[PDB]
């Protein structure tokens, strides 16, 4: 393990996920499917319990039927010894949930084409960054992300998996112009989930009563989702992910890039960031 990343169409991957793109080339979508895709990091899990809930109209004892890796297949995954997002995609009922984390330029035509509907989250970058040098220790598949300040270097010129944070939040806030999707922020799950939650259930048809949307407004807090072993990852092997150098659920706070960035790093990442996310309406909170 510990590869050094592979490119492909100018993204840089992990090199199973970049090998898992020769299957990715079948794969057919529905007209039913839904995709879940944001930037690593950015809430992908949190709205994945969020919509699979949704999907099982509340009951709580049908969501731990599997991990929430095996209920919500990753498009894109495929590792050493444990299914890839295709297999396990085989046996996955529809109406189904899809996640994934490409860009744009790597994203399954077939998804476009059958006007599938996206929800898609973002999330600040700074937060994204800590988040991300932490993931890269425990999920061993990744390489050495080095210390904090060469990985927030990386990070700043998209030289970590999956590319650049400023690129993939800009892409889809553009597709989102034309394309059946809705699109969230992770700092206004964290404000008011109750809100974010009408909201997904609006976009995606369905309608449930009060008491049902606060059942999962709290088995969708930070807390509980670390509790629950069908979503804290616990069961991925070893291997693949130690949970000891760092948890998957490890903060999930708005603001806790603070305690980790310099103040000479906070200056020179603002700087380049208004140059990066010049001319563009996305507006991002830093800080609740
Ligand atoms: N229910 C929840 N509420 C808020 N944050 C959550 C959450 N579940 C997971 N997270 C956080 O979302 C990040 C991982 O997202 P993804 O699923 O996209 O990889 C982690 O952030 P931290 O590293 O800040 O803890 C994780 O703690
Ligand atoms: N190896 C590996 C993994 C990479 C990975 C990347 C993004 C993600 O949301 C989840 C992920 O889970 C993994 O097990």
């Amino acid at each position: 393990s510990r590869q050094p990343l592979e490119y492909v169409k100018g993204v840089p991957l992990i090199k199973y996920f970049a090998e898992a793109l020769g299957p990715l080339q079948s794969f057919q979508a529905r007209p039913d499917d839904l995709l879940i895709s944001t930037y690593p990091k950015s809430g992908t899990t949190w709205v994945s319990q969020i919509l699979d809930m949704i999907y099982q109209g509340g009951d709580l004892e049908k969501c731990h039927r599997a991990p929430i890796f095996n209920r919500v297949p990753f498009l894109e995954f495929k590792a050493p010894g444990i299914p890839s997002g295709m297999e396990t995609l085989k046996d996955t009922p529809a109406p189904r949930l899809l996640k994934t984390h490409l860009p744009l330029a790597l994203l399954p035509q077939t998804l476009l084409d059958q006007k599938v509907k996206v929800v898609y989250v973002a999330r600040n970058a700074k937060d994204v960054a800590v988040s991300y040098y932490h993931f890269y220790h425990m999920a061993k598949v990744h390489p050495d992300p080095g210390t904090w300040d060469s990985f927030l270097e990386k990070f700043m010129v998209g030289e970590v998996c999956y590319g650049s944070w400023y690129q993939h939040v800009q892409e889809w806030w553009e597709l989102s112009r034309t394309h059946p999707v809705l699109y969230l922020f992770y700092e206004d799950m964290k404000e008011n989930p109750k809100r974010e939650i009408q909201k997904i259930l609006e976009f995606v048809g369905h309608s449930l009563p009060e008491e049902t949307v606060d059942f999962m407004v709290q088995h969708t807090s930070f807390k509980e989702m670390k509790k629950n072993p069908m979503t804290n990852y616990t069961t991925i092997p070893q291997e693949i992910m130690d949970h000891s150098i760092s948890p998957f659920m490890r903060k999930g706070m708005a603001g806790d890039w603070k305690t980790t960035f310099t103040v000479a790093q906070n200056e020179r990442f603002d700087a380049d960031y208004a140059e990066k996310m010049a001319g563009c309406s996305l507006s991002f909170r830093s800080e609740l």
